[PDB]
């Protein structure tokens, strides 16, 4: 490719897998209301899984959790599937089976590239007003974290020589449902999302470097410890993102071309 610097992101523990909300440990650490925080997380995890079951084949692709969306691109005899009836094919729970599985991921990809900047047309209103109301309800507890990290991502996405990728441990379909909904679709191309569920984040890191080559600068930006050791044993500069002030430094270091 033409990319010079690649930023690998691990937005779990804060955005994708925000398990601190549901356990209530987030509310205790930051001194917020426990009951309200869990209610926002329980509503969120519902509207996410409700979209994956009615749009992204969550029940079909529940166990067949791949790692990249283009993995089964070899069994795809590319066809106009605007008429392909998924409810009446040989799918259940396999060269003729992998083709039906591969079509579904391309249909998932079609939904991503189509409604990633127009969610209100994907989930018809008022499901947007109620759900955009949910953002301010949560960003009022996290001090606009998703908005803040979107600034650091758009400060990278607009650079033609720089790019960003995402490496989470959720299954690919639920992770795509969150990235689509949460608004991270404008900064994350769907071809740059990896699911470290069965393989771990280290193997997902090696898979990224093999794609972009050695002439590029790889930087890891995330929170937690799983990707810190995965970025250390691959000599990739790790960027902690725990505090809110650690993000202001990430922007200020990109404003001045220090990265
Ligand atoms: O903001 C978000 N997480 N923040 C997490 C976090 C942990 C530590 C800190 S820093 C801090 N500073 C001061 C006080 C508290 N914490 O932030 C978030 C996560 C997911 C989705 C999300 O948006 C939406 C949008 C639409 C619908 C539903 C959610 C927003």
């Amino acid at each position: 490719n033409e990319i010079e610097r690649v930023f690998v992101w691990d937005l779990d523990e804060t955005i994708i897998i925000f398990h601190s909300l549901l356990t209530g440990t987030f509310a205790s650490r930051y001194g917020k209301d426990t009951t309200t925080s869990v209610r926002i997380g329980l509503m969120m995890e519902e509207m996410i899984f409700n979209l994956a079951d009615t749009h992204l084949f969550f029940n079909d692709l529940e166990d067949c959790d791949q790692i990249h969306v283009d993995d089964v691109s070899s069994d795809d005899n590319g066809q106009d599937l605007s008429t392909y009836n998924f409810s009446a094919d040989g799918f259940h729970s396999g060269v003729d089976w992998m083709r039906k599985l591969a079509f579904r991921y391309r249909r998932v990809k079609e939904m991503y590239n189509t409604y990633k900047n127009n969610v209100g047309g994907l989930i018809g209103t008022p499901k947007r007003e109620t759900w955009l109301q949910l953002r301010a309800e949560l960003e009022a507890l996290t001090d606009l974290w998703l908005t803040h990290s979107l600034k650091a991502l758009n400060l990278i996405n607009s650079r033609p020589n720089c790019v960003n990728v995402l490496v989470t441990t959720t299954q690919l379909i639920p992770a795509l449902a969150k990235v689509l909904l949460y608004g991270l679709g404008s900064v994350f191309p769907i071809e740059n999302i990896y699911s470290a569920t069965k393989t771990g984040k280290e193997s997902c890191f090696e898979r990224i470097m093999q794609r972009f080559g050695r002439k590029a600068v790889y930087v890891v930006i995330g929170d937690g410890v799983e990707e810190e050791q995965g970025a250390k044993k691959h000599n990739m500069p790790f960027w902690r993102i725990s505090c809110h002030a650690d993000l202001e430094a990430l922007r200020h270091a990109l404003e001045l071309e220090y990265l």
